């Protein structure tokens, strides 16, 4: 079997991406970020905290004629950012564009962060991550993706995120006329749970590239590219007025600039960003300085390719027993 499920930029700046998902019994239809640097689905619902709900749509499990309740479990999770949430589990049948996992785990929150509650277009996440990383207790949880590889035509999925533009993630087979060229493969380390790879080197503009082994992280639930700060420096060099501020968190440069390009190695491969995805806009509502897309990894303790690297990729998770990555440009 197969699924095909379109992904949408929930604002301006390409903060996150959304797609649209059925829970339950008759279909319940949320919009989850999907995100392959986690390994829970959890959702808003009936029984979140009310004031901590501002507008997401919320899972009732009460309504769905397939719900159990997973007895004695529970969830807590920590991401990158600070962010947080947990609640309790339900098992319910999930279906992402036409592809059905009956019993998935559905994590319920009661109690979610002050950045979920912000952000109203987001109703829950979709991990994507391996399975080690699933955070139910005392009985460990399956992610949707290793629920449904054994149904899968392949046991792959594919990121095809979208620049300002609606984007596709696919399961089960790869669209041979989503990409140009040939797709490159590099090796995975499953061994921290992640999708773990190495690049080898980068390129700033249409400067020299550096073969360098760059070990980091396809995450397409975080937003920017977060790189070591020898390169990240690098790339900043080359924007007249760019600096590293620290009231702000991070490299910003004037909005009137122009932004070079970004290319990363894959094997011997390449795929370049375009630097107009490097730009985040204005720190603030009329400021005249602007956020880089590009920022140090250094207080992070992993390099992360986020949404600003993968959106410029055709990227395939080949999730066989030697799981693999692959990039296409496109
Ligand atoms: N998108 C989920 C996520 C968030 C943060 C991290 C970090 F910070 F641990 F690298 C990994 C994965
Ligand atoms: N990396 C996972 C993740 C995704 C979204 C958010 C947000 F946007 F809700 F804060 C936090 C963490």
């Amino acid at each position: 079997s197969t699924g095909s499920a379109t992904t949408t930029p929930i604002d301006s700046l390409d903060d996150a991406y959304i797609t649209p998902v059925q829970i339950g019994t008759p279909a319940q239809t949320l919009n989850l970020d999907f995100d392959t640097g986690s390994s829970d689905l959890w959702v808003f619902s009936s029984e979140t905290t009310a004031s901590e709900v501002d507008g997401q749509t919320i899972y009732t499990p009460s309504k769905s004629t397939t719900a159990k309740l997973l007895s004695g479990a529970t969830w807590s999770i920590s991401y990158g950012d600070g962010s947080s949430s947990s609640g309790d589990v339900y098992t319910d049948t999930v279906s992402v564009g036409g592809l059905t996992v009956t019993g998935q785990a559905v994590e319920s929150a009661k109690k979610v962060s002050s950045s979920f509650t912000e952000d109203s277009t987001i109703d829950g996440l979709l991990g994507l991550a391996f399975s080690t990383l699933n955070t139910v207790s005392p009985t460990q949880q399956k992610t949707f993706f290793d629920n449904a590889k054994a149904s899968l035509d392949s046991p792959v999925f594919t990121a095809d995120l979208g620049y300002h533009a609606p984007g596709t993630y696919n399961f089960g087979f790869i669209d041979t006329t989503a990409y140009t060229g040939s797709i490159t493969y590099t090796a995975v380390s499953t061994k921290q749970g992640f999708w773990e790879w190495t690049s080898t080197g980068y390129a700033v503009g249409s400067g020299t590239f550096k073969s360098t082994s760059i070990d980091g992280i396809a995450d397409t639930g975080t937003t920017l590219l977060y790189l070591p700060a020898t390169v990240v420096s690098a790339y900043w060099a080359q924007v007249s007025g760019a600096k590293s501020s620290s009231s702000v968190g991070g490299y910003v440069f004037p909005c009137s600039a122009t932004l070079p390009s970004f290319t990363f190695g894959v094997g011997s491969a390449r795929i370049v960003i375009p630097g107009d995805y490097i730009d985040f806009g204005p720190i603030s509502t009329g400021s005249s300085s602007c956020f880089g897309g590009i920022q140090s990894s250094a207080g992070i303790g992993i390099n992360i390719f986020g949404d600003v690297a993968l959106k410029a990729a055709f990227v395939v998770f080949n999730g066989a027993t030697t799981p693999t990555l692959g990039f296409a440009s496109k």
